C-alpha cells in the first residue's frame, strides 16, 4: 500500500473550485474526471498545505507565471502539444524540478481568480483551461516522482541557497 501523489491534487482541486466558488462551489472544477469516489477525506495536511505553499510562492513569482503564459501564447486553441510544455515552462523561471507542479497549481489559482473576476472569457473560458489542464495534471504522478514527491516541498518548503552572479558579460 502506497498514497499515491494523485490524490493531493484531489483536495488542491476541490479547494481550487470554492476559491472561486462564491456563496457556491465554482463549476471551474465540480467534475473534471473521476466517477465514485472513495470514502475520503478531502482535507489532509499536505493538500491544505499545498493551498498554501502554492498561493505563497505566488506572492514571489506572481507575474513570472502569468508571463510565461502570455509569452508561449498563440496555439492552435486545440491541441496539448503547447500545454504539456507550458506545464513545465510556467515556473521555468524558479529552478527546481517539481516546483513546475507547486507552480502550476499556484498560478493557475491566481489565473482562475482573475480570470473569473474580470469581466471575460466568463466560466467557460476558466472552465476550458482547467479541462485541459487537469488532464495534464495527472501527469504529476510520475512526473513528481522524478522529483521526489511533496514530501520534500510540503515540508521544508522547497530548498534554496544559490544563485550568484556569473553568467553573461554585458554588466559589470
Amino acid at each position: 500500500m502506497a498514497y499515491s501523489t494523485r490524490e493531493i491534487l484531489l483536495a488542491l482541486c476541490i479547494r481550487d473550485s470554492r476559491v472561486h466558488g462564491n456563496g457556491t462551489l465554482h463549476p471551474v472544477l465540480e467534475l473534471a474526471a473521476r466517477e465514485t469516489p472513495l470514502r475520503l477525506s478531502p482535507e489532509d495536511t499536505v493538500v491544505l498545505r499545498y493551498h498554501v505553499l502554492l498561493e505563497e510562492i505566488i506572492e514571489r513569482n506572481s507575474e513570472t507565471f502569468t508571463e510565461t503564459w502570455n509569452r508561449f501564447i498563440t496555439h492552435t486553441e486545440h491541441v496539448d502539444l503547447d500545454f504539456n510544455s507550458v506545464f513545465l515552462e510556467i515556473f521555468h523561471r524558479g529552478d527546481p524540478s517539481l516546483g513546475r507542479a507547486l507552480a502550476w497549481m499556484a498560478w493557475c489559482m491566481h489565473a482562475c481568480r482573475t480570470l473569473c473576476c474580470n469581466q471575460s472569457t466568463p466560466y467557460y473560458v476558466v472552465d476550458l483551461s482547467v479541462r485541459g489542464m487537469l488532464e495534464a495534471s495527472e501527469g504529476l504522478d510520475g512526473w513528481i516522482h522524478q522529483q521526489g514527491g511533496w514530501s520534500t516541498l510540503i515540508e521544508d518548503n522547497i530548498p534554496g541557497d544559490d544563485d550568484d552572479l556569473e553568467h553573461h558579460h554585458h554588466h559589470h
